[PDB]
């Protein structure tokens, strides 16, 4: 209802989560729709000279279906009426477009790294666990983490960064190895064992750091609003409420963003399990 | 000493008796002083071999039509 | 720009009957045509024997 004098405030949290989603996963830019990946393998030749051996192996990887950005509903529609009348609320509507854009990367990280609501076939942990058993069950330990890192590295794989939540990082900081003293959690720079690690913080994951290999990002940009229709038809405080769907006047903001992620079929994961 | 990838990871986990990190690589991996070379092998999986004096000769470059 | 579909039948992806999302599918054309009536014209009509 408001009536007189409307004010809106926003806290700094979405800006940090948006930048960490792309940098830790390392999303390679592509000018083509979907995802395209090519791999080639060469065969070793015999010691004794008799005949020239050929036969070269070729592999191709492609990912389908891109996630669409969610459009504004009744929440922004109430603020849009105040934006037309009040000057202070008009600036808040422009700031809301920037906050939703940062939230789009946060939703992409929750769908990409975690298996909460996957849009694509490969969702990091979901793609890895379905193919081959690699994830370890139990409590987090420094001695267990050192053994798990050696097993993953031996099977023709290289880890770049491990994604870990703030709650899991506090539990990892308390744990210390019998020989090694360094853990890197309290300091500005954090590492799992050797290579640098960045915090992502997922809603689905509770405890345990998970390492990610290679990721793809294509056709990613920013949302544009001009005309949008509502199907819910929410009741308004001013004037008589309308039962019929969509209004002629602008109230809801449109969003357009598409991103598709490709899976490498090799990722490390850690999860807690009760004895 | 020569490293076979998987053997280097097991050596890094072990800690020395004195107050010093054993087989820990900050920038380069070294067993005692000189930088250890990593090589992939099908037959070798565990155990490191140390060698200094070894002859290596080559005829030239491998290229033919 | 195309309006929301309700009367038109849809089979691909998702079927529309009531509410539809605002997206351009087919461009609308505007035209005006009127033909003058002829006094004499030749036309053939089929009849069963």
């Amino acid at each position: 209802k408001d009536g007189t004098l409307m004010n809106e405030f926003t806290t700094p949290i979405l800006q940090e989560v948006m930048e960490n989603s792309k940098i830790m996963q390392l999303g390679k830019y592509e000018p083509m729709e979907g995802t395209e990946k090519k791999f080639t393998f060469w065969a070793d030749k015999p010691g004794a000279y008799w005949v020239g051996e050929g036969q070269k192996i070729e592999t191709s990887k492609a990912t389908w279906v891109n996630a669409t950005m969610r459009a504004f509903k009744l929440g922004v529609i109430l603020p849009v009426t105040k934006e037309f009348l009040n000057y202070t609320y008009s600036q808040f509507f422009e700031e809301m477009k920037p906050m939703i854009a940062e939230a789009f990367y946060k939703k992409f990280d929750e769908a990409g790294i975690l298996n909460q609501g996957n849009n694509p076939f490969g969702k990091s942990i979901a793609q890895s666990i379905e193919k081959t058993n690699k994830v370890i069950k139990g409590d987090f330990t420094q001695d267990n983490i050192i053994d798990l890192e050696a097993l993953l590295e031996d099977d023709e794989l290289e880890a770049n960064a491990f994604i870990s939540k703030t709650q899991n990082r506090s539990l990892l900081r308390k744990i210390v190895d019998p020989e090694t003293k360094e853990r890197i959690y309290d300091r500005n720079s954090d590492s799992l064992d050797g290579l640098p690690v960045v915090n992502l913080k997922s809603s689905n994951l509770k405890r345990g750091e998970l390492i990610t290999g290679d990721f793809d990002k294509l056709i990613y940009g920013i949302p544009q609003l001009i005309e949008y229709k509502i199907d819910e038809t929410a009741q308004l405080s001013t004037v008589k409420n309308e039962d019929g769907t969509p209004v002629n006047l602008f109230e809801q903001d449109m969003v357009a963003l598409r991103a598709t992620m490709h899976v490498a079929l090799h990722i490390a994961d850690d999860k807690a399990f009760a004895k």
